[PDB]
């Protein structure tokens, strides 16, 4: 008879696979857009691949002489850009596990980057209070943006790529037109902005400040919509998610060596994933499935994936 | 050059689709189809999120108000519903028309809805009150598309008598006729309101300046000679022109060099109705009763 739609009230999250092989802190985990893989960084200089699925591992990529802070994917799933305190970024060939490029150009540690959905582009943030946009075809930098006045936290391309939005220690959140590199608005109280991105639909950006608070802004017309706390966040940059493949949720690490799972509109907390044993840094949510990854600094140095019904 | 890929297939329709639109604010598809019902989905995930139900013969088209937050639907059952989207319910009914009525669309200030009949005519709605405001004798044969221009000043009709003409709203008075005449299966202004594209059932689409009354642009390798087929302007990303097709494809179009910069396959009959996403490379797509889905496609340019 009828169709109807499930709204279910929590999500179900259980570990499935803890994925061990870092030998420092782990800084970063990704899924690869066509769901197929698991790319983390660490502080230990190295990238591992691992399956999403079944958390096997497949391989270790090296090359940067200092810790890695962050690793995104293209598009098409075939490269791999990484940050690292070395000051370089460097585009991988997934396939080959070889580097293509190193992205010279900041003169601090390398925090965040990511790929514009073309993946013609490479954004950057570092300590150097700059954001940089490069060209993935030569390697060569293409703008500077003094975007901030301390080191930025993130970095991260709308759904066309036509805006990238930035945070900063400075606890500003900038937009940025990327043809041009002018910014297009500031949301500024100000405590450290510690992570944003860009909601799904391109018109909210999720956006963590170090004072124990996730908020979902509308930033057309500057007024926040959401928040989200009871997590503890004073003093690390730890990535917030979107989870849009069942319920709609929100997901962070927290330093209480938690995930926090929120209920997007209600703003209440439907779940917490224990087994962790440091600080949840980095977590990320599967393209397709109902998966989560996170992975935790040095006390701990695995990555969980945990599977959820719904 | 796009690269357009399925993300997702809806299904839930019990009869061929007619009609698929994205809610203005961005956020929901619309379907409608022969079973007598509209569905609600999810632009960006596909996920199912409600039908709405009352017409009592299968639905050929819906639109949106400009708000996101009414629907307009015309049926076989000769009437046009007007919907709360919210809760689901029917506000108005527009009775008028005295045979199937195929085509609507709400003006941009979503004061008027314009309605395309089997009946031959065209008619102007209120509304607010539900009233028809006029009754255009438009055409000798149906109606295949009506459409308000940028600033609901003209309304654009096409028909099998092989005509489409241009109105004003205020008086109903015809301003052009563009008329050597196959059936004129689809016609709407670009978003500029200088053009209008109109679909032939010789397996032509046609761009035509009508402040010149020149045709621009062809666009062929598609299949249509039997049935309407919606036709877009995507704007999001590169300007292209996307249709369906009876050969069960979607087609896309640079719109200058008039050339086939892809082709998604997927469906499994007529590929009737096709629609752009507002703010975003997203296509969605539906088929005739050997499918009975619709297809939600995403490239990155
Ligand atoms: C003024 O003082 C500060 C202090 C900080 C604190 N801080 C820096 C220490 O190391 C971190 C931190 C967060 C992450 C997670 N992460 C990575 C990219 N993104 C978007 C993100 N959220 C990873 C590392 C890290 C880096 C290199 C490694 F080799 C190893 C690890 C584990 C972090 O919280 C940061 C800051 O400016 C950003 C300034
Ligand atoms: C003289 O003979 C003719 C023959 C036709 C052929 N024809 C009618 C049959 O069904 C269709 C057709 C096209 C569409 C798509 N569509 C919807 C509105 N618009 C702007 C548009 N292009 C939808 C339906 C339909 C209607 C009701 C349903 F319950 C179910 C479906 C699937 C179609 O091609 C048409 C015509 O004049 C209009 C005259």
């Amino acid at each position: 008879g009828t169709q109807s739609k499930p709204t279910p009230v929590k999500p179900n999250y259980a570990l499935k696979f803890t994925l061990a092989g870092h030998t420092k802190a782990v800084s970063s985990v990704k899924f690869s857009p066509n769901g197929e893989w698991l790319a983390s960084s660490s502080a230990d200089k190295l990238i591992k691949i691992w399956g999403a699925y079944d958390g096997k591992f497949e391989k270790t990529i090296s090359g940067h002489k200092l810790g890695i802070s962050d690793v995104a994917w293209s598009s098409d799933s075939n490269l791999l850009v990484s940050a690292s305190d070395d000051k370089t970024l460097k585009i991988w060939d997934v396939s080959s596990g070889k580097c293509l490029k190193t992205l010279k150009g900041h003169s601090n540690y390398v925090f965040c980057c990511n790929f514009n959905p073309q993946s013609n582009l490479i954004v950057s943030g570092s300590f150097d209070e700059s954001v940089r946009i490069w060209d993935v075809k030569t390697g060569k930098c293409l703008k500077t943006l003094p975007a901030h006045s301390d080191p930025v936290s993130a970095v991260h391309f709308n759904r066309d790529g036509s805006l990238i939005v930035s945070s900063s220690y400075d606890g500003l959140c900038r937009i940025w037109d990327t043809a041009s590199g002018q910014c297009l608005k500031t949301l500024i109280d100000n405590p450290p902005v510690s992570f944003v991105k860009f909601s799904p639909n391109g018109k909210y950006i999720l956006a963590a400040t170090l004072d124990n608070t996730l908020k979902l802004w509308d930033y057309s017309k500057g007024k926040c919509l959401k928040t989200y706390t009871g997590h503890k966040n004073e003093k690390y940059c730890i990535f917030a998610n979107f989870s849009v493949t069942g319920g709609k949720w929100i997901v962070s690490g927290s330093e209480d060596n938690l995930v926090y799972i929120w209920n997007l509109q209600t703003k209440e907390i439907v779940q917490k994933l224990q087994g962790h044993t440091d600080v949840v840094i980095s977590t990320a949510c599967h393209p397709t499935e109902n998966i989560i990854a996170s992975a935790a600094l040095e006390n701990d140095k695995t990555i969980k994936l945990w599977k959820s019904d719904c």
